[PDB]
């Protein structure tokens, strides 16, 4: 099935928090990365996380606010007026046939 | 030391072969995804590689003439005119803090 991402809530308020959800995961799954904007790209890269072993290593583009979860959730927490846009999620698989899917969130 | 791309030839005669080889590999490395074009996509997937065990499986975009090797390169043979323009390797690294470059060659 198709891997989507949705923001819980869309539109959030400065200085608060959204919950970047992941559906329809693979089940052959090994890991995540999670990017600023619509385009995997090493330079925009915020965290990468390994299942295996519960490791998460922040990218450069990580700024002190974000968490990802082992279920692929990412909570970006004081949120500015900067921060609206899009955000992608690649989901690593073992045979490295990999997905990737993007979101958005709004901040006011 | 980022990661970059190369053609050779940059220039290739339809029928001949192109080497895609990758400068700067991290060191962390685990395996590799080759697409076509200028993005990571998974529609656009030619193969993924897994170094430590040396299997590869195509993507959407593997036709039969694409080879993938454990220093990361792609050897495309029997080159046709649709191969013209750019591709892109995305090195999956240990962290999954994944690097990725993109290339091209002209076809003549
Ligand atoms: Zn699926
Ligand atoms: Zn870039
Ligand atoms: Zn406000
Ligand atoms: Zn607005
Ligand atoms: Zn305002
Ligand atoms: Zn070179
Ligand atoms: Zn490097």
């Amino acid at each position: 099935a198709k891997l989507t991402i949705e923001s819980t809530p869309f539109n959030v308020a400065e200085g608060k928090e959204v919950l970047l959800l992941a559906h329809n995961l693979p089940q052959n799954r090994i890991g995540y990365s999670w990017y600023k904007g619509e385009r995997v790209d090493g330079n925009s890269l915020i965290v990468g996380y390994v299942i295996g072993t519960q490791q998460a290593t922040p990218g450069p583009a990580y700024s002190g606010r974000e968490t990802i979860y082992p279920n692929a959730s990412l909570l970006i927490q004081n949120v500015t007026q900067n921060d609206t846009g899009f955000y992608t999620l690649q989901v690593i698989k073992s045979d490295l046939v990999n997905e990737e899917a993007t979101g958005q969130f709004h901040v006011y």
